[PDB]
C-alpha cells in the first residue's frame, strides 16, 4: 500500500488524541501525581536494524529477533548511534520534492522489543501502547500480527493491543521510515533525523474509562470569583449507577467538588451526549497562575459507581488565569503582558532530539534566571513533560503545530491544497486534543513557515471554535493575515522597513498603526543570535516598553543545534552542518543560540538578561526611582544594593529593601556621597539581589542592575616633569629611541614601530600597525559563500574594496627632539588597485617618563565601504595570565551590544577574553576602555579591545574552534572605533546606520607605557 | 483493507477535483459548446452481477465475463432493476449505528464493461475515465489490474488509466458497494439505493493541461463597468512559449481577449506559481445575470504556444452577477432579492434516482412556470447538467455539500468529531472545486441535519476564503449559528414561536430582530407540501413582502419521492415506504412534492404560484394599481386582461398593456362599468398574460391574476307565489311529503331524511346526515401510527374523544303544515360515553316549488377537540357525468388554502372534483359556492363541498389511491364550515387558531330543489 506515500493515510487503526492518562486506580495517587502501576514505561534496551528500503526488511524479522540487529537504548536517533548521518538542511528539503512521493531508498529502523505482560492485565480492561515520538512513519507489529500504522513525528500515536497481547513473553516490531509524505509537513530548519526519540509505554484502562476530559476557568470581573467548569467523557457500557466527581485540590485542602451521573444537555433536535457530563465547580478568590507566581491546584477526575466504587481516576494541575485579547492588548488575568521569550528547539549535543527531564529543568532555570518569561514551541509540539515542567516553573507557552513546508514553491503550495487539509487538520487538532489544560499553553501556533492557505483559515476557525479560551497565531503569508489573531512577525525591525512584495516586514511601530490594523504585536522571531550577535537589541525593548501593543517577542534562538563528534584521541568537538558527509547542507546557521549546545552561556545572553529586567530606574539628584513591570507579584524577595566608586575604587555602599507593588513605583534617597579627593570619574551601581532561593534560582541572585555617571573631575594637574630625557638615534633606515633599559626602533621604510626593548628583551613579535578589518562575523558573512557569492554581504563588499588585500604605502617618516620628549610622524596610505581606501596620520611622543603617546587620525574615503574598525594591532612577546582593564565588562561587548556590561576595574585569565563561538570570527572585544594592563604593559585612553592567542587572519581561515592553534606571543587589537555587530537577521546587513564608521574622519590617541 | 469501514480513506489514486471539462482541440467547437471528439461516454449496456458481499465475489470476475451476470443499462439504480430493495427511511439510519462500520452482509454490484479505445488515445497525452455518480462507495479495475477507490455518492471520481489501456478492447470492472463509511454522511431523508446512478465517461487530454479555472466577475458600483478574472492553472511540462488566451464572447461577437505567458504574481517568499497564470478583460457595460434575465457570455479558455499552435481549449457559461450580504440583506446586482424557491430531489417514479435532460427540463419549465426562481439542491451536489440548465434558463441555485448525519444521537456527534473533518472536508471542497464557475450557484450549503460542529466552522471559513463571491449557510444547530450567513430555519412559523430546548424555531419576524441579530432571514425549508397541504402559505408570502429582511424561501418539496410497481396483471401504481418489504421504513413521508412523481401538479401548486406572483395589485375606484416586484426587468412581455361578471355571467371585458418598469407602478383606469340588472355580485378579475412565447413558457401564459367584489345587489324581490302545495302523510315510522311525481320521507326513528323520489326513481343511497368528521389528511396524521400514537396529532384527538364513534340520538322529531309550507323540526345528539359532543337542531321547510330549505345550528362541546367540519353528507344515487358550481374554483381549496382559487361559475367532469392523493383523505374541497348543479339536483346558499364516488369511511380505510373502489352513486358532503388543512409542517398540528372551527355554535342554511 506504500501508506507512506500517501497525505490521505496518516495513520490505520490509531486511538483518538487526549490530554496525558495514568489510568490510577486510587484517588490519592492521582491527587499527589505519584506513579501509576497502569502506567508502564518501555523504556531502555530494544533490538535494531538498519536497513536502506523497506524492501530490504526480511519477513522474519517479523517472527523473530534478526541476529544481526544490535542492541540499543530507546528513545534515540539511530543517527546518533552511527547507522547513517543526519542532515542538517535550512529551507531545502532534504529529498527531492515530489509530493507525495520520497526516495525509494528510503533508510529503514526497525526496533523490536521482548518483554513481558502479566496475565491480569489481560484478563480485563484494555491494554494500550503510546509512542511518544516516531520520526516520522512507521508500522506496528505486536506478536507477529499486524497492528497499525501512524505519522507525525511529534505527537503520541496510540494503538490498542489488547487482542495481541499474550500472557507472559510478548515482542514488538516496529518499523520506522525516515522518509513519508509526513516529511513534507516537517521541513523545519533543524537537524534531519528519524527513529523512536519519545518515550514509548503501556497504559491499561477499564473497559468503562474516561476516555477525555476538557478544564476550563472562567472569572467576574475582577477575579474575585471564578467557576472551573470540568467536561468528562467516558467509553464501554453506560450503566445509571456510573457517576463522575470532579474535586479541586489547593495542597491537601479540598476547595470543592462536584458530582454527577452521565447525561449532557440537550444541545440539538437528536437530544445530547448520554456518554458526556460537565461539572462545574465555584471557586472563591481563586489564586491566579502567572510565569511570576505559577499557582496551580490540582483537579482530580473520578469516574465510580454511586455506592462509591471508584472504577479509575485522572488529574491535572489547574492553573487559574483568562487569556483574551482586548482592545488590541493581549491580556492575562486582565493586565497587558510583555513577553520576554525565545524559541526553543528540542536539542541535545550527544543525544540529538530526545528530551530528557534533567536537560528540560536546565534549560527552564537558565531561562529565568535570564529574566524570560515565556518560551515558543518552534515548531512542533514538545514532549509532554516540557508542559507540566511550564505549568509549575512558569512560563507562557506557544504550542505549535507540527507543520512546516518551508521549501515548497510558492511556500503555501500545499497548504493551499485542499488535498492537504486532512494530513494538516491532524497535527492541529490532535495538538490541541492534548494539550488544552495546561495553565502554561497560552497561545496556539498554527505551525511555521508554509505561507498562508485557505487550510490554515479552516484550522484557525478550528480551534477558535473547540478552544474559546486561547488566542491563535501563525505568522506565514504576512505575519498579519486573517489566520491570525497576533501579527507575529518574524525578523521585523524596530525602526526600518524591509518592503518585501507580497509579504514585507515592516517597521514594528509601524506596523501597528497600518489603516484599520488594531491588533497587538509580537514577533514570533527577532534578534537572530547566531554567533557574535544581538547588536541592536536594546532597541527593540525600548520600543517594546514604549508601545502599549508592541507586546515583545521571542528571540531566536535558545541553543545552538551543534552536535558533538570525535577525534582520533577521543576529544570531542563541537560540529555543525556538513560535517557527517551531509550534503547540501546549509553549514553554521544550524547555530543561532543564546548558549552553546552544552547550556554554556553566550555573552549575548547576559545582554538579554539586561534588557529584559523587571525593574527600571531613573536618578534625580540623590533619589533613584524604581519602577516594577511585574503585573501581579510585589518585590517581596528583593533588596538593593547601591555602590559609588571612583574608577573602580569603591567608596560607598548599601543596602535597602525593594517595597514596590506590581506596575508601582519606589523613591530611594541615596545618603550624603562624599567628594572624592583624586580625580576621575564617580560611578554609581544598582543591582537588585534576590536574597531568599526559589524553585528556580540561589540565594543572591541578581536580578537586575543599571549604572550612572556622577559627578567628575577632569584632571588639571600636570605631571612631575621627569629629569630625564629620551634619545634620538638616527640610521638611514630607523629613528631609535632610548631611555634606561627602554628602546624603541621605527622602521623608517615601512613607517611602523617594529620593536621596543625593555633590557635585552623584544616586546613585540609583530609591528604595531593599523588595522582596518576584522574576522568576518555571522552577521558579515550573511547567506555568502565561495560559490554564491552574495554582492551586499558586508564581507563582499569589503572583500571587492580591497579592505583585506589593502597594502600600507609610507608618504612620510619624520623624527624631530624636543626640549623633553622624541617626536616620530608618519603617515600611510592604504590603496588596492590605485584607489587610496585609508590615509593614516600619527605622531609618536617618547618622554622622560617613557611613556609614549600616539595619537592618530584617519581619513576613510567616502566611496568605500565603512570599515569595520579603526585601530591597531601587534603580536605582543610575552604571554601574561591575567588581563585587567578599566572599562565595560566583565564580559565580551561591543557598540551595539554593551547596555548589559558596566564600567568598573576588571581582572581575568587571559582565557576569558576569548568567546569560544563554534564558527570563528572577531571575539572577545571590551569597549569603553579607559586603561589596560597586561604583562609589564599598559595602554590608556578612551578605546576599545580584543587580545587572545589568535590573530585576526586565523579567525577568518578557521572554519571550526576545535581547529584553533595559540600563536606564539599575544595578539591585541586596540581600536578607536569599532563597527557595530547587528543582528536583527543574519542574510541581510543589520548594523544599524548609527553603528556604521561613516563619519570620514576618525580621531583616537593612546599612551603606551610599562606598568 | 476494507477502506470502505474506515472514514480516514475516503478515496484512492482519485484525480484532483475541477470544473467541468471536455478539452477540445478546436477553439470555436468550445465556443459553441458542441460535443467534444476527446469527451466519449461509456453509458449504456454494461454486464452487472448482484452479491450479498465483497466477499462473495469470485476473483475471475476480474479477469473475465461471470456468464451468470445480466447486461443492463447504466447509469442505473440496481434495486430499480429489482436486484434488491430500495429503502425508504427518513432519519433512523438504513444500518445499525455503529461508525464506521457496516453490515458484513453488504450488498455488492459487480459492473463491468468490455469497449474500444482509439490508439490514437494512446498514442499521445493523458486518458481518464469519469464516474459522475457511484452510490455508495467502490472499487476500479481496468484489464485486470486495480486502479483505484473512491467514496462520495453525489460527486464525480475520476482515475487515470493511461497505464492500465490497450488500443483496441479493454474491460472495466467496478465493484460497488452499497454500505460505507460514507454512508454515515448520506443520512439524507429519500429511499436508500445504490449503484453507478450517474454517466460514466472518458476524458482525453494532453500531457500539458489546463489543470483548473477560476472565473470571476467584480464590478464598480452602478455595475456600468466589470473586470473578468480568469486564473489558469496547468500540469506538464512548463516552456517559455506556452501562452494562455481567454476570450469572452457576447453571442458571436468576441468582446474581450487577453493573452499572457504561464508565472503568477509573487505570493510569498518563495516566489508565486509559475504554473498558473491570471487574465483581466474588462468589460463596460456588461448584461448582468439574474433569473429574471438569463444574460450569458461565453467564456473560451485556450491552452496554446506562442507561434499560435493551439494545445486545448476549456469553456464555460459566463453570468455577469454579484452577490452579497449588505446591512442585513442579501443583493443580486445590488438589489434586494426575494426568494420564490423550491428544494428539490433527484427523484424519477421509474429510474429512481439517475436523471435525465427532458426530466430536468421539465421540473425547470413547471417551475418557472409556478413562478418560480430559486431552488435547493437538497441534499446533495446535483447532475451537472443541472447546473448548465439553471444557468441558461435561469434559476437561483443552492448548492448543497453531500453531508447528512441527522441519525446519529445527538445529531453533530460526526460533525464535531475532528476524525471525521477529513471526509467532510472532502465532500465540501471537491462540490466548491466543481460548481464554482455557474453563475446560477449564489449560495453555498454545508449540508443538511448534522446539527452543529467545529467541523462546519472549518468548512464554513474554508469556503469564504476559497470563493469570497457567494455566501455560506447551514441550518444545522438553531438555523443561525456561526456556521451561516444566512438565517435558515426550516419550518419556523410566521408568527408562532416554537421554543424547542437548545434549536428553538422562532416566529421568522421575531427572529430578524432578536438581541444583535442582523442577518437575513431565507427558509431553507418551509410550507410542508405532503399531501393536501399548504395551508397557511399566503400567511408566509404576506410577511416575505412586509419585512425586507424576509427574503422568502424554498418549500418542501417539489416531487413525490412515490415509485412505480405493477400488481399481478403488471399494473402500474405509486408506492411508498414499506411497499418494497423494506422495514423498518417510514411509508408516507417520502412524499412531500407539489407535483406527483410524473410531474402532474398537486392542487397546492396553483397556490404557489399565485402567492409568488410578480405582479401586486389594488383597487380604487375605477384604478387598478399595477406594481411589479420585478428587480431587473421591465414588464415587456405583459398584458392586462380585465373582466367584470355577475354571477359567473360577463357583462365586460378588455385588455391594457403593461409598462412597469422594475420596482415601479402603472395606473390603469377602468372604463366606465355598466349597472346590472338583474341583482347579485359583480366580480372583477384581472390577469396577466405573456402574449409571446419564451424558452420557458407558451404564447398565452397566465403569470398572475387576482379579484375583487365591485357592487353588490342584494335580491328584495320576492318569489312569484307558487300554485300548488305540498302535503304531509304522517304515519307511526315517516313523514312523508308528497308533490307531484315527487315524495320527500323523514325517518321518525332516525330523524333523518331517509329518502327523495322522482316517480319510482329513488333519489338516495344512504340518508342525509351530518357529519363532523373527515377522512384524515396527512397533516391530521402527523407522525402517529398504529403501534405508536401521538395524542398530540388532530386525528389522535378526535379519535380519543369519540368524534368518528359518536351516535346520533334523536332528541326530537316533528312535521308541522304551513299555508304554504310544511315543516320539519329535528335535533339530534351526538355522545361518546355519556358525552354530549354535538347537538344539530334543524328545521326542513317544503314549499310548493319542490324547494327544501334546511336550516342547521350545531352546538359543540367547548371541551371536546374543534371538529374537522360542520356539515351534512348522504350517499346520492344518481352518477352524472358533470358538476356545474358557482363558487371558488376551478380546483380544488380549503379555507385557509384558497387565494388562487377564483369566484366563478365552474363545470368539470366528475373525476376532476377528485384529488388522487397517492394517500388518500379528504379531498376535492371547493369553498365559497352559491350554488351547486349534479344530475337533476341544485343546492343553494353559502357552502363548501366534495363530491365523488368515494366515501369517508373508504378514504381513511384505504392506504393507496389504486386500491380505491367507486362506490354506488356519488358521495356528496356540504359543510357549513372546514377546518383547515394546515402544513407548516406534517408532524405536529399546524392548523392556524383562525381556522379552527372553535367558535362553540354554528349556524348555516341550504335550499336542495331541481335544478
Ligand atoms: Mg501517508
Ligand atoms: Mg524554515
Ligand atoms: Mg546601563
Ligand atoms: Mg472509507
Ligand atoms: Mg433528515
Ligand atoms: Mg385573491
Ligand atoms: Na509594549
Ligand atoms: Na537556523
Ligand atoms: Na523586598
Ligand atoms: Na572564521
Ligand atoms: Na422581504
Ligand atoms: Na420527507
Ligand atoms: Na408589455
Ligand atoms: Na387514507
Amino acid at each position: 500500500r506504500r501508506d507512506w506515500e500517501n497525505p490521505g493515510v496518516t495513520q490505520l487503526n490509531r486511538l483518538a488524541a487526549h490530554p496525558p492518562f495514568a489510568s490510577w486506580r486510587n484517588s490519592e495517587e492521582a491527587r499527589t501525581d505519584r506513579p501509576s502501576q497502569q502506567l508502564r514505561s518501555l523504556n531502555g534496551e530494544w533490538r535494531f536494524a538498519w536497513f536502506p528500503a523497506p524492501e530490504a526488511v526480511p519477513e522474519s524479522w517479523l517472527e523473530c529477533d534478526l541476529p544481526e540487529a544490535d542492541t540499543v537504548v530507546v528513545p534515540s536517533n539511530w543517527q546518533m548511534h552511527g547507522y547513517d548521518a543526519p542532515i542538517y538542511t535550512n529551507v531545502t528539503y532534504p529529498i527531492t520534492v515530489n509530493p507525495p512521493f520520497v526516495p525509494t531508498e528510503n533508510p529503514t529502523g526497525c526496533y523490536s522489543l521482548t518483554f513481558n505482560v502479566d496475565e491480569s492485565w489481560l484478563q480485563e480492561g484494555q491494554t494500550r501502547i503510546i509512542f511518544d515520538g516516531v520520526n516520522s512513519a512507521f508500522h506496528l507489529w505486536c506478536n507477529g500480527r499486524w497492528v497499525g500504522y501512524g505519522q507525525d513525528s511529534r505527537l503520541p500515536s496510540e494503538f490498542d493491543l489488547s487482542a495481541f497481547l499474550r500472557a507472559g513473553e510478548n515482542r514488538l516490531a516496529v518499523m520506522v521510515l525516515r522518509w513519508s509524505d509526513g516529511s513534507y509537513l516537517e521541513d523545519q530548519d533543524m537537524w534531519r533525523m528519524s527513529g523512536i526519540f519519545r518515550d514509548v509505554s503501556l497504559l491499561h484502562k477499564p473497559t468503562t474509562q474516561i476516555s477525555d476530559f476538557h478544564v476550563a476557568t472562567r472569572f467576574n470581573d475582577d477575579f474575585s470569583r471564578a467557576v472551573l467548569e470540568a467536561e468528562v467523557q467516558m467509553c464501554g457500557e453506560l450503566r445509571d449507577y456510573l457517576r463522575v466527581t470532579v474535586s479541586l485540590w489547593q495542597g491537601e485542602t479540598q476547595v470543592a467538588s462536584g458530582t454527577a451521573p452521565f447525561g449532557g444537555e440537550i444541545i440539538d433536535e437528536r437530544g445530547g451526549y448520554a456518554d458526556r457530563v460537565t461539572l462545574r465547580l465555584n471557586v472563591e478568590n481563586p489564586k491566579l497562575w502567572s510565569a511570576e507566581i505559577p499557582n496551580l491546584y490540582r483537579a482530580v477526575v473520578e469516574l465510580h459507581t454511586a455506592d462509591g466504587t471508584l472504577i479509575e481516576a485522572e488529574a491535572c494541575d489547574v492553573g487559574f488565569r483568562e487569556v483574551r485579547i482586548e482592545n488590541g492588548l493581549l491580556l492575562l488575568n486582565g493586565k497587558p503582558l510583555l513577553i520576554r521569550g525565545v524559541n526553543r528547539h528540542e536539542h541535545h549535543p550527544l543525544h540529538g532530539q530526545v528530551m530528557d527531564e534533567q536537560t528540560m529543568v536546565q534549560d527552564i532555570l537558565l531561562m529565568k534566571q535570564n529574566n524570560f518569561n515565556a518560551v515558543r514551541c518552534s515548531h512542533y509540539p514538545n514532549h509532554p513533560l516540557w508542559y507540566t515542567l511550564c505549568d509549575r516553573y512558569g512560563l507562557y507557552v506557544v504550542d505549535e503545530a507540527n507543520i512546516e513546508t518551508h521549501g515548497m514553491v510558492p511556500m503555501n503550495r500545499l497548504t493551499d491544497d485542499p488535498r492537504w487539509l486532512p494530513a494538516m487538520s491532524e497535527r492541529v487538532t490532535r495538538m490541541v486534543q492534548r494539550d488544552r489544560n495546561h495553565p502554561s499553553v497560552i497561545i496556539w501556533s498554527l505551525g511555521n513557515e508554509s505561507g498562508h492557505g485557505a487550510n490554515h483559515d479552516a484550522l484557525y476557525r478550528w480551534i477558535k471554535s473547540v478552544d474559546p479560551s486561547r488566542p491563535v497565531q501563525y505568522e506565514g503569508g504576512g505575519a498579519d493575515t486573517t489566520a491570525t489573531d497576533i501579527i507575529c512577525p518574524m525578523y521585523a525591525r524596530v525602526d526600518e522597513d524591509q518592503p518585501f512584495p507580497a509579504v514585507p516586514k515592516w517597521s514594528i511601530k509601524k506596523w501597528l498603526s497600518l489603516p484599520g490594523e488594531t491588533r497587538p504585536l509580537i514577533l514570533c522571531e527577532y534578534a537572530h543570535a547566531m554567533g557574535n550577535s544581538l547588536g541592536g537589541f536594546a532597541k527593540y525593548w525600548q520600543a517594546f516598553r514604549q508601545y502599549p501593543r508592541l507586546q515583545g517577542g521571542f528571540v531566536w534562538d535558545w541553543v545552538d543545534q551543534s552536535l558533538i563528534k570525535y577525534d582520533e584521541n577521543g576529544n570531542p568537538w563541537s560540529a555543525y552542518g556538513g560535517d557527517f558527509g551531509d550534503t547540501p547542507n546549509d553549514a553554521q546557521f544550524c547555530m543561532n543560540g543564546l548558549v552553546f549546545a552544552d547550556r554554556t552561556p553566550h555573552p549575548a545572553l547576559t545582554e538579554a538578561k539586561h534588557q529584559q529586567q523587571f525593574f527600571q530606574f531613573r536618578l534625580s539628584g540623590q533619589t533613584i526611582e524604581v519602577t516594577s513591570e511585574y503585573l501581579f507579584r510585589h518585590s517581596d524577595n528583593e533588596l538593593l544594593h547601591w555602590m559609588v566608586a571612583l574608577d573602580g575604587k569603591p567608596l560607598a555602599s548599601g543596602e535597602v529593601p525593594l517595597d514596590v507593588a506590581p506596575q508601582g513605583k519606589q523613591l530611594i534617597e541615596l545618603p550624603e556621597l562624599p567628594q572624592p579627593e583624586s580625580a576621575g570619574q564617580l560611578w554609581l551601581t544598582v543591582r537588585v539581589v534576590q536574597p531568599n532561593a526559589t524553585a528556580w534560582s540561589e540565594a543572591g541572585h541578581i536580578s537586575a542592575w543599571q549604572q550612572w555617571r556622577l559627578a567628575e573631575n577632569l584632571s588639571v594637574t600636570l605631571p612631575a616633569a621627569s629629569h630625564a630625557i629620551p634619545h634620538l638615534t638616527t640610521s638611514e633606515m630607523d629613528f631609535c629611541i632610548e631611555l634606561g633599559n627602554k628602546r624603541w626602533q621605527f622602521n623608517r621604510q615601512s613607517g611602523f614601530l617594529s620593536q621596543m626593548w625593555i633590557g635585552d628583551k623584544k616586546q613585540l613579535l609583530t609591528p604595531l600597525r593599523d588595522q582596518f578589518t576584522r574576522a568576518p562575523l555571522d552577521n558579515d558573512i550573511g547567506v555568502s559563500e565561495a560559490t554564491r557569492i552574495d554582492p551586499n554581504a558586508w564581507v563582499e563588499r569589503w572583500k571587492a574594496a580591497g579592505h583585506y588585500q589593502a597594502e600600507a604605502a609610507l608618504l612620510q617618516c619624520t623624527a624631530d627632539t624636543l626640549a623633553d620628549a622624541v617626536l616620530i610622524t608618519t603617515a600611510h596610505a592604504w590603496q588596492h588597485q590605485g584607489k587610496t581606501l585609508f590615509i593614516s596620520r600619527k605622531t609618536y611622543r617618547i618622554d622622560g617618563s617613557g611613556q609614549m603617546a600616539i595619537t592618530v587620525d584617519v581619513e576613510v574615503a567616502s566611496d568605500t565601504p565603512h570599515p569595520a574598525r579603526i585601530g591597531l594591532n601587534c603580536q605582543l612577546a610575552q604571554v601574561a595570565e591575567r588581563v585587567n582593564w578599566l572599562g565595560l565588562g566583565p564580559q565580551e561587548n561591543y557598540p551595539d551590544r554593551l547596555t548589559a556590561a558596566c564600567f568598573d576595574r576588571w581582572d581575568l585569565p587571559l582565557s576569558d577574553m576569548y568567546t569560544p563561538y563554534v564558527f570563528p570570527s572577531e571575539n572577545g572585544l571590551r569597549c569603553g576602555t579607559r586603561e589596560l594592563n597586561y604583562g609589564p604593559h599598559q595602554w590608556r585612553g578612551d578605546f576599545q579591545f580584543n587580545i587572545s592567542r589568535y590573530s585576526q587572519q586565523q579567525l577568518m581561515e578557521t572554519s571550526h574552534r576545535h581547529l584553533l592553534h595559540a600563536e606564539e606571543g599575544t595578539w591585541l587589537n586596540i581600536d578607536g572605533f569599532h563597527m557595530g555587530i547587528g543582528g536583527d537577521d543574519s542574510w541581510s546587513p543589520s548594523v544599524s546606520a548609527e553603528f556604521q564608521l561613516s563619519a570620514g574622519r576618525y580621531h583616537y590617541q593612546l599612551v603606551w607605557c610599562q606598568k
